[PDB]
């Protein structure tokens, strides 16, 4: 058949292929729902546990008027640009300037502008590969009410007060009054020492975590997240430098060949510094109410971190919440790509022309090479994206860590102030109590540094960013994503069972990596799972993110990146298959 | 209709589009059957002017047995493993070892196996997104006895020649003798100073150069290439850093904002450092006929080049040949992706939800925002790298510029030793006379530098890389390709006519940017196409693409990003377009 025909049916057999893998259902948890107004005259939704970032809040993080909250649903639902245009963005702006008026006496001087939702309908787009935004689902997101959400929002609000714990020194004895602390508020709460009971949905099962200890505190359920030091090697460790090549029976050794040791990828003939810009140490955010009211009503307060001078390999829970709050979309996993291009970790051996040339006459830079996986690692993360855009916006639109806290923080100070408001929050807040009394504390110490002599009592849960969550639903993680997605293509693409020989780690007194005290092994498909972690944890970390998002969504990405390889499969006519070491274990044939 | 019938359709429709612009036929220029065997009893083609790398070559550079090219296209055309595999890559091996025999005693110390023809059937791979590998076409490439080839093996020598002169001093005094050198010498070649005649091919008249200045000397033709300095901002310049956000009414510097003008580009919470590693400056690689022969035997040289400690901004010529050498595919481009982001670059005006969030209540990351570019400039990279593949081994084959450069030295010895050989190349070997006599220089220099000390006369072009070019023919350019895809993209999603504020340029004297004299202003199409002329013609600065290689794999990458935006505007439901400002000098709505 004709060239132009054959890439016609190609295509077409890849849509019919897309087309069989059916579309799975996407149900939400009916939080969306399930919570109404708590005034005894009132029957419309709170939406208190739905993303309502944006659109106006009273002073308790509520929505002030629901059909704001079902107008924005239409948008998200119908796509059109002059439908979004036509939402009710941020607060009811002043006469005189045109500007919005801010709770916060911060926002209000600053004059901030509001920001917008970002791609409420990036779900609608549709892909000429991979799933569907729309085909491939999410489970439901976990309730307010659930134990669930009990000890997602705490593993946040632990996160917040450890963010300038390094990683290196998690066992070690400075950090073991809080380590310790954090370990055991964890294993107190039920979704924790309490194993899942037969009849929980499968994801509420898998997604399930065991006892919280020291080794796995923080960390992803993933495999080989858990094992080994806590960071990946690909965010920390350089790679081969230009000039470290083996020609022949001669060993070339880079005059920069420090530079691998010394957290520097290269970047083909440049370098990549895997040195994150430090952030300012124990400057939390949206911390207190009026400012954490304002970016519900969004506030755009991006860009208004502050910063050290320089910058230094991730130590800090802050280092990583740094190093995912400005990721260029797919960046840990090409430089995890970079990296392992750079070290010649071998592709998949089921890849054709893998041998040396004197076998297969046959080396791979488009196809089943360098350039193949680059690109593919690159691609997989715009479609995994419109496939958790669609997840966020038009199934889920699961509230933001920023706004259970904010729930909580409300729930909490009510009593004080003599009324209840949240019973949803409930739970968390009376199974939270000391670590919310941590959170006042850290949260007094950030409002008399923001600038109030006498804060009001705030248990908001601490942001490592100053806007805090992008302007999107957490659930899923956009980020945890195209983990999945990227993290899934380099396992299928490269060798991931070859064992990673040198584990290096953080000094924990110094800026350099250190040979790891880890005296296991570390594979590639491990290390690439601990990097997808890393990413999707260190949203964790920045309180914008809760574990649920983290996990599903990298499964949701691990199947936009199944579906993507299985439709290029239908273009190379080598005959070939990619190993990939899913995330529950099992290695699938594409 | 359903969601999954409608992505369904989508894909589909994008694959009708795809097929309904057609298959542009792809001519070679009739290199591989025109020369023949120069033995009197012999009629079989010489290949010469075919790309033979890798089949074994007699002492001349020209191939032993021609069924060995004619079975390495077969290969070629079928794209079958066991038929690739079973090609003879390489010279005669030796029957102890196995290892095979080289001509040099370089090789066969470093005992170097060869090295695979790398991809010679990804054009035959298909697409889900863009043109087919084979829809779009190359012209034919200029033959051997063209003046355009002579004009382009001149560019090649010159440029191999100037690999140790800085960009910012093209027009310095030290460098004036060796810079008017090479603008007699082009200026007196046809290709330069004849202009183009009437019935001359459209691609012939659009590529070819006129009179050769300093200010265009080694500059390419795409527009904004030829404005400004001669490397691109994108290639030594920085990005705005983590922290110089401007927060409403108050902008925040970064603590490291010196970072920008230090050639650091913020690639998310980390930094891409522009500084390219050093290669050695003067060592010059295939300059001796054995070691060249070997290379075209598959001598996996590959690694063999020595490098400085540290690395540094592009200065030399040879400092681009060192960039485009080891890139990732997208490195420049992404690169550039990443400066526009840090730096604010708006995106496309027609682009939806580029307003302020006040007007359109809409932020833009995976959809027409950073994601979106980010994932398009990698995307479209392998799509245009498996039309430049098509374009290079089933269609013109042509040969690489180290290979013209040996059939031009062994036209230039032949006469010395009495004999006659390559009248293809005799218009180049008289035309190229001064040029020539300057290279024999340099390589007698650099073969008594390699070891010989009485280096027979070699007029061989000397290669930036110990294998030279990579295993595919020089015609068309994969970095090239990629160049034009990529670029295209960006100028297509961000408003590539915003002027450039601050023109950088590598200090004379220090590694470091100083402000360019420049007094016009550079757009940021032109600077992106300034890029795209930066990898292109540093590709062929490393004497491995000639010139029309260059500009038609521009041509034909643009071609293919041009398909993808069309095929990716089916998927959008938003009202935009892409406006793409041509190499053409036109402006397409996608
Ligand atoms: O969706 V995210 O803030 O990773
Ligand atoms: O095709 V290339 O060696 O740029
Ligand atoms: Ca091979
Ligand atoms: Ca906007």
């Amino acid at each position: 058949q004709s060239r132009a025909k054959a890439s016609f049916d190609t295509r077409v057999a890849a849509a019919e292929l897309a087309l069989n893998r059916g579309v799975v259902p996407s149900f939400a948890n009916g939080e969306e729902l399930l919570y109404r107004n708590p005034d005894p005259d009132n029957t419309d939704p709170s939406f208190i546990a739905s993303f309502t970032k944006g659109l106006p809040h009273d002073d308790n993080g509520a929505i002030i008027d629901p059909d704001d909250f079902l107008a924005f649903v239409r948008a998200i639902n119908s796509g059109d640009e002059k439908e979004i245009a036509d939402l009710t963005l941020g607060p009811a702006r002043d006469p005189e300037t045109g500007l919005p008026i801010w709770r916060s006496d911060l926002a209000n001087s600053l004059e901030l502008e509001v920001r917008g939702w970002e791609n409420s309908s990036a779900g609608l787009t549709f892909d000429l590969e991979g799933p569907d935004a729309q085909s491939i689902a999410m489970p439901p997101a976990p309730v307010l009410t659930s134990p669930e959400l009990v000890a997602e929002i705490a593993e946040l609000y632990l996160m917040a007060l450890g963010r300038e714990i390094e990683f290196s020194e998690f066992d070690s004895p400075k950090n073991a009054e809080y380590i310790q602390f954090a370990i055991d508020q964890l294993n107190g709460l039920e979704w924790f020492n309490t194993p899942a009971k037969l009849g929980d949905p499968p994801a509420e099962i898998r997604r399930r975590r065991g006892e919280v200890t020291v080794g796995n505190l923080f960390r992803g359920i993933l495999p080989g997240s858990e094992v080994g030091p806590y960071l990946s090697q690909y965010i920390i460790v350089g790679s081969k430098q230009i000039g470290s090549a083996t020609v022949g029976n001669k060993t070339l050794v880079s005059p920069n060949a420090a530079d691998e040791f010394d957290g520097e990828i290269a970047y083909g003939s440049i370098t990549i510094s895997q040195r994150v810009r430090i952030a300012t140490p124990g400057r939390d955010f949206m911390t207190d109410l009026k400012v954490f009211l304002d970016v519900q009503d969004a506030a755009d307060f991006r860009g208004f971190e502050s910063y050290e001078p320089g910058a230094r390999l991730i130590r800090t829970i802050r280092d990583l919440a740094t190093w995912v709050h400005f990721d260029a979309l797919y960046e840990a996993y090409l430089n995890a790509c970079l990296i392992l291009l750079a070290n010649g970790v071998p592709f998949d051996p089921n890849l054709p022309f893998q041998q040396e040339d004197k076998l297969d006459n046959q080396d791979v830079f488009v196809n089943f090479g360098s350039a193949h996986v680059l690109s593919l690692v690159t691609e997989v993360a715009t479609r995994a994206l419109k496939a958790v855009r669609y997840q966020k916006f038009n199934i889920h639109r699961r509230l933001r860590p920023e706004a259970t806290g904010g729930l909580i923080s409300v729930n909490k100070i009510a009593p004080q102030k003599g009324e209840s408001i949240f019973p949803e929050v409930d739970l968390a807040v009376e199974e939270l109590g000391d670590i919310l009394e941590k959170a006042e504390i850290s949260n007094r110490k950030q409002n008399i540094a923001d600038g109030d002599p006498d804060p009001d009592p705030s248990f908001l849960l601490p942001m490592a960013f100053a806007e805090g969550s992008p302007f999107h639903p957490s659930y899923g993680s956009g980020h945890a994503v195209v983990a999945g997605a990227c993290v899934t293509i380099l396992k299928a693409f490269f060798d991931s069972g070859i064992e990673i020989d040198q584990v290096f780690e953080v000094d924990k007194d110094e800026d350099k990596l250190v040979k790891s005290s880890f005296k296991g092994t570390l594979t590639v498909a491990g290390e690439l799972n601990k990097l997808a972690d890393n990413i999707a944890i260190g949203r964790n970390m920045a309180g914008v993110h809760y574990f649920s998002d983290q996990f599903e969504s990298l499964l949701l990405g691990e199947q936009v990146a199944i579906g993507i390889l299985e439709e290029q499969s239908l273009t190379y006519g080598e005959n070939f298959f990619f190993n990939l070491p899913k995330f529950d274990g099992t290695t699938i044939q594409i």
